């Protein structure tokens, strides 16, 4: 029995309500993908399946673009990779965009595949395309989509026929605008990019009662607030480091409508996150635009070069409060962590502790991860009471935004009784 069920609202298009009282951590939704794929960045860093990291990924004979981390994962993949196949093949060295290869993976699952599992409650032919409200602008980008999914998928999509019937390449990719997940790791790192149709049935907020975790490709939504018989579940589908000025461009220019929330009304936190000098974090937030392409192709000492420079620089300085700082302070984090600089990486995550308390509040799985990669660098330090203390907080919070079934929970158990052991 669901706990939760699709209804029409009042001015938002179709959403998810409870049927049944709602507590913190609670289990709403599982859902595996109707479709996807790895990221730009993550491609042949992490497995095409199981979206895991490794040294040695094996790759696909035939294409030579996917791979995978191990020979389960390439042939249990293969059945949803044996169309893509041949197409990435006869399209070398050109690899379409994500989305391209995100939409060609929907067309053979809605062609080849059962009814997918990741429908229950909604269908890709329901999502929302929001036609009437796209910019010109935005329509003529998504016709150079739609001529490039021809271009790509040519080889195995000659005419409609292929197609599922009454498919319009255009109005599909007008969906996939507004209804892509972007899937992170457990580190909340960003590996890939999926379709789960009735997860898409979840409107907005900026300050939402519900949340999502990937564990692999595979979607767990949460309840983080109380909620009773009939209220809506909302999540916030923005980083929550951003201004409101942020929010309502992305808000417009993706997902075509304006926040009415009090966190946009008031401008919430908005002051706070701009502290510092102008001048400084506006060059700050220019210099992110490469340190986060950087990092998303994994490119670790070039994110912690670019990262020092502003930390430690000779010129003025920012407050840890400041989000373009708050940014580069946890990029900065992440670098370390990967290159084994593990002194170094304690002082950056230590410094994000008390700003991303702020900025995340109640139960957020971002701020969970953060202090258990704190709590995590300190128990390997010797700081065992510091430690512990971070962990116990890591586990309060994502015992409700992840819960037991997700793996990194167990992870977190063992770290907490090796340091519990150890006080
Ligand atoms: C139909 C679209 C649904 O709405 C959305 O776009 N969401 C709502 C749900 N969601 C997540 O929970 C979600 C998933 C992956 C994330 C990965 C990262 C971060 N945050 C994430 C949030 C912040 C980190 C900051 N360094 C970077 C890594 C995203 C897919 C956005
Ligand atoms: C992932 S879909 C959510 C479900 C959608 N309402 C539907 O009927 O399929 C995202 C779209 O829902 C609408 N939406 C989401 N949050 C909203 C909000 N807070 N206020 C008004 N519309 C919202 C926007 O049109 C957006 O493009
Ligand atoms: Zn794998
Ligand atoms: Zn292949
Ligand atoms: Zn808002």
């Amino acid at each position: 029995p669901l706990k939760v069920e699709k209804f029409a609202t009042a001015n938002r298009g179709n959403g998810l309500r409870a049927v049944t009282p709602l507590r913190p951590g609670e289990l709403l939704f599982r859902s595996d993908p109707l479709a996807y794929t790895v990221c730009k960045g993550s491609r042949g860093v992490v497995c095409d399946r199981c979206l895991l990291g490794k040294e040695k990924l094996m790759r696909c004979s035939q294409c030579r673009v996917a791979k995978y981390c191990s020979a389960k994962c390439q042939k249990k993949a293969w059945p949803d990779h044996k169309r893509e196949c041949k197409c990435l093949k006869s399209c070398k060295p050109r690899y379409p965009p994500d989305s391209v290869r995100l939409l060609g993976r929907v067309v053979f699952k809605l062609m080849d595949g059962a009814p997918s599992e990741s429908e229950k409650l909604y269908s890709f032919y329901d999502l929302e395309s929001n036609i009437n409200k796209l910019t010109e602008d935005r329509k003529e980008g998504l016709r150079q989509l739609v001529m490039t999914f021809q271009h790509f998928m040519r080889e195995e999509i000659q005419d409609a026929s292929q197609l599922p019937p009454a498919f319009d390449l255009f109005e599909a990719f007008a969906k996939v605008i507004c209804n892509s997940f972007t899937i992170c790791n457990a580190e909340m790192q960003e590996v890939g990019v999926g379709l789960y149709p009735s997860i898409s049935l979840l409107n907005h907020s900026c300050d939402p009662n519900c949340s999502i975790v990937f564990n692999g490709p595979h979607l767990l939504l949460r309840a983080v607030r109380d909620i009773e018989v009939g209220e809506e579940l909302t999540i916030c589908y923005l980083d929550m480091l951003m201004t409101s000025e942020e929010r309502r461009k992305q808000l417009r220019d993706q997902y075509c409508f304006e926040c009415d929330c009090f966190r946009c009304q008031t401008q919430d936190k908005d002051a706070d996150m701009l502290t510092g000098d102008e001048q400084v974090w506006k060059e700050v937030q220019e210099s992110l635009k490469k340190i986060e392409e950087l990092k998303a192709h994994w490119k670790w000492e070039q994110v912690l070069a670019m990262c020092q420079a502003i930390i430690s620089s000779n010129s003025e300085r920012l407050p840890d409060i400041n989000i373009y700082q708050l940014k580069v302070l946890d990029c900065a984090m992440d670098a370390c962590i990967n290159l084994g600089l593990l002194e170094e990486a304690l002082f950056y995550g230590t410094r994000t502790m008390e700003p991303y308390r702020i900025f995340f509040p109640g139960s957020h799985p971002v701020r969970g991860v953060q202090v258990m990669k704190v709590g995590k660098l300190q128990l390997h330090q010797g700081m065992f009471p510091q430690a512990m203390k971070n962990l116990r907080l890591a586990f309060d919070i994502m015992r409700v935004t992840h819960g037991r079934e997700h793996s990194l929970i167990e992870d977190l158990i063992l770290l907490l009784e090796e340091c519990d052991a150890n006080i």
